[PDB]
């Protein structure tokens, strides 16, 4: 066994949105797994099966508890440069203003370098276990990426980006047959690598970019690969009308894609504000999944995922943070924003209700393992997966929380654990384990 | 001269938002007003008529700057004990569940000291130099409030809350009379200890709470000691409704404060969601303030304020938290959930635009500034004013932001102030100044 915990350990099930399960014992094992979680009471029936000293087990403090890791579904890692700027003129003058000039200097692998180690640092010590990047049209650039996920220990899907079509800044795109080649390129390197925990994921950047020859090759090779998709799908009301202009013969966006095999049951489309119920039922039926990355949607001011309806449905739904759309990097920034965009459903009076904040932390990690397809191997605290999970203690030095003795022992419940997601940051981050290995401190 | 500054100031004024002045030299009396801000191509000049030596001028570093302290306009001091947590219920089940047990605590000194310190503290080292506090119902407990802020150097209104009606938590209420006597003796209190920068504010915690008597009479309180009146108005549609079936001789909530002497040149009101054109233009006509709560109205569900219509109507405005209803305790926050509001509006087409950044930067200062009434005194740097700031450092030890070499000689203007802004934390704010004395660090 590579570590024993004893104290607190909160996380989501399929039945329950937040399980709190006090003065438990975990093992996990050397190759990262979780070999038992029981009561402390089993504590002499464990140290003997598992052959381990009651010296050998670390103790939480009374005030700390364990979560999963919160898992990312959609994020741009090339973004980030500019993450926390710009965030004003609407999409596709952004796009052209700031976007499309930032990813394309990452043609240059010293940049690719700084940009890509500063992002996988910064969302791990913000608890990001899992990723979901995409990445550049440079296949060396978006290569060097999933090194640098790899060696730092995150898990991570990384994704270089397809695109044939380029009105705005034709600068930056690719030929059509350039994008294909490219791409079987990327596949081939990345599974030469072998990566235990960092896999390629084909990435057309969306239909308006890419032409229904790019589309279908790429379903091809998702296919036959047996790999990943990952796209954007209607996130804005120009985006859906400029889809409906460009793709006349298409019944809706989905069917672009469906039609393309780029909707399958491991694909992920990020925002998907404007679905219509017809659509989810579609994504429903090809178990296809939605990240919804609220902070971009108010930040863009692009719209409103129904997530309520989303449910619904029974679509599959993770969260995001959309860096640099979203100008936050953190999934708990993301987690807050979530909860907030479902109460303005309810203040417009298109639901009923709103999302709870439980239901929301159910998302960020067993909802978002989901999404990515992951969910038999983490998520949540369950014998048989993966350790993903961060220490968090809400009273860190200089942390942005106040704790009070109401907290523990008055008559609001989970009062601690709430301050941590609605006040807590990467200071009430302690400890943070990818596959049972301790990834930060660095 | 107690401190001479060299390096960056960005603040706003009036006819523009955000101004950055940089390699500016400042200069601070010593009782605390800025006597000096030239380019520091003055540096001989100024040396000689204010007789100072180039060894007494702190440089600020090359990627620092200050800014003006943040003006919260609306916190309740008292539910800062359960800031973070609860959140969900509606606004009635709300204020009984949670907020009036918490406030009925205060009875006891030594929690309120608890409670009280540590939200002054904490609000301080965020950057909030001026605070607009509702304390509870209890003279002594909120005496002890203004004490507090007094002792760590915050500039603040203290409002004692006034209740004669509670049918939901009858335990906490006073009489007419005892709501009457024991505002006359805070008030009395209060100018007995002479604070330089905290002093009393009138507070009928709001319409529902204070039946026409008390109103009234704290009316009259307000205006033969010339003080300033705090209280909430039209936050909910419930709220809206409620006082018209309580009130209904009135025209509107508007004309329930007016014609009670509530609705003076000296008056704010938290929230306004739901203010009428009408109103609003009676708000203008009486001179009378706006504290705007973002976060608050979206957590609790609430509604949007239309900031723009409000500035249409040349309407005073001002940020604020208003703790515990909102769940953050910092003006970042408000300032970004501000920009998201008027964002709400722009993608539900109630208006054509949304509010810029560097406006609500300038609500977040200035315009707080003057909602209190003390625009004249603070709120930018000019001459003659008190010397409120802070100084941001974006490359704090463990700071949140990453900054690129593009945040400086890049292609998006103020890149770097927009991070702080949007991504920033009390790790970058290193000093705190108020009224030329520096309080952070404590
Ligand atoms: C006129 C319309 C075509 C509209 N202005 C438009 O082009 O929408 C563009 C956004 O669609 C998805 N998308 C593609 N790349 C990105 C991207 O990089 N970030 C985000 N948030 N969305 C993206
Ligand atoms: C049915 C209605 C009367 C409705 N449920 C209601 O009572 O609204 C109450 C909120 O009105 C203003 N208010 C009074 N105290 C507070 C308070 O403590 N926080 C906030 N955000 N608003 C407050
Ligand atoms: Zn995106
Ligand atoms: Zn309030």
């Amino acid at each position: 066994l590579a570590h024993i915990f004893r104290g607190t350990f909160v996380h989501s099930t399929w039945t329950c949105p937040m399980e709190v399960l006090r003065d438990h014992l975990l093992g996990v094992s050397d190759s990262g797994k979780i070999v038992f979680l029981e009561e402390a009471s089993q504590q002499e029936k464990l140290a003997k099966e598992w052959c381990f000293k009651p010296c050998e087990i670390r103790e939480l403090s009374h005030h700390e508890f364990f979560m999963p890791g919160l898992v990312d579904t959609h994020i741009h890692a090339s973004q980030y440069s500019f993450a926390g700027s710009s965030i004003d003129l609407p999409l596709l003058e952004w796009l052209t203003k700031y976007t499309f000039p930032a990813e394309h200097r990452f043609q240059n692998i010293d940049f690719a370098e700084e940009v890509y180690t500063r992002v996988v640092r910064r969302t791990l010590k913000n608890g990001t276990t899992t990723a979901c990047y995409f990445a550049t049209i440079h296949t060396d650039s978006s290569l060097l990426l999933a090194d640098i996920t790899d060696k730092f220990g995150q898990r991570a899907f990384v994704g270089k980006v397809c695109m044939d079509l380029n009105d705005t800044f034709p600068e930056y795109k690719e030929t059509t047959e350039e994008s294909i080649k490219e791409t079987e390129r990327f596949v081939s390197e990345m599974l030469q690598k072998n990566y235990s925990r960092v896999k390629p994921i084909v990435t057309p950047r969306f239909s308006l970019s890419c032409s229904e020859t790019l589309m279908g090759e790429l379903g091809n090779i998702a296919k036959t690969r047996d790999l990943h998709i990952q796209s954007h799908i209607s996130e804005n009301r120009d985006e859906v009308e400029a889809v409906k202009n460009l793709y006349p013969s298409y019944k809706n966006y989905t069917s672009v894609y469906d039609k393309n095999n780029l909707l399958t049951n491991k694909t992920v489309m990020a925002h998907g504000c404007y679905l219509s119920a017809e659509e989810l039922n579609v994504f429903h039926e090809r178990g296809a999944s939605i990240a919804h990355c609220p902070n971009s949607n108010l930040s863009l001011s692009s719209g409103f995922l129904n997530v309520l309806e989303v449910l619904k449905h029974e679509v599959k739904i993770g969260l995001g943070t959309d860096v640099a759309g979203g100008y936050s990097y953190s999934m708990l920034d993301a987690i807050r924003r979530a909860v907030m965009v479902s109460n303005i459903l309810l203040i417009n009076k298109v639901n009923e209700k709103s999302l709870t904040l439980k239901e929301v932390f159910r998302l960020a990690t067993l909802g978002g393992s989901q999404a990515l397809g992951l969910d038999g191997e983490i998520g949540n605290f369950e014998v048989g997966k993966e350790f993903d999970a961060i220490l968090i203690n809400p009273k860190a030095s200089d942390s942005p929380i106040d704790l009070f003795y109401g907290d523990f022992f008055g008559d609001i419940s989970e009062a601690v654990i709430q301050k941590f997601l609605y006040l807590g940051d990467d200071r009430n981050i302690e400890e943070v384990y990818v596959g049972g290995k301790q990834v930060v401190p660095f």
